């Protein structure tokens, strides 16, 4: 289910990934981690989307300020995430995506 | 990768850019972006090609039409700009342009 991913880096590092919309595609994608990047370390998977920055809930905001937010986090930031598939899943059943919290299959 | 510009003025203002047709050159250039101007201020930036205007695919589109949805739009206008390099290199790559949406890197 969703997971909270403490990403840390150094001042001047990307925690390398790409954010994204996608056409005809719900959601604020993470895509292309790069390879024993913070993002990775966090634990960021592909196509994952972003529920939350620090808390707060921007599934429904603009790109440009999920950017913005992640940006003035600074050296640090959470995030909760969830998988492409739980989260078209999750749109498909017409899930609040808002009441999701924290779940790990073992 | 994309951005979404979101330009706002004042009634009667301009934004502070102009969009022409080049010589062997393809797309719909934004050039002469005034210093302090809402272009500059929303990050429009030279040679910036206009790929969509409230979401509409334009880079085939004549540019007196394109011209007109800008001016249509009233006092806010919301584009989908590519930045010269990556739209030189997009088309060299044969990649199609429709697909292209919001992206940064983190």
């Amino acid at each position: 289910g969703p997971r909270e991913s403490k990403l840390s880096k150094q001042e001047g590092q990307n925690y390398g990934f790409f954010l994204r919309i996608e056409k005809d595609t719900d959601g604020h994608l993470i895509r292309v981690i790069e390879e024993g990047s913070p993002a990775e370390k966090a634990g960021l998977l592909d196509g994952d989307r972003v529920l939350r920055i620090n808390g707060v809930f921007v599934d429904k905001e603009e790109h440009a300020q999920v950017v913005e937010l992640v940006r003035k986090s600074g050296n640090s930031v959470t995030l909760l995430v969830l998988d492409g598939d739980s989260y078209e899943k999750a749109v498909k059943n017409q899930v609040d995506l808002k009441e999701l919290d924290q779940e790990a299959k073992l």
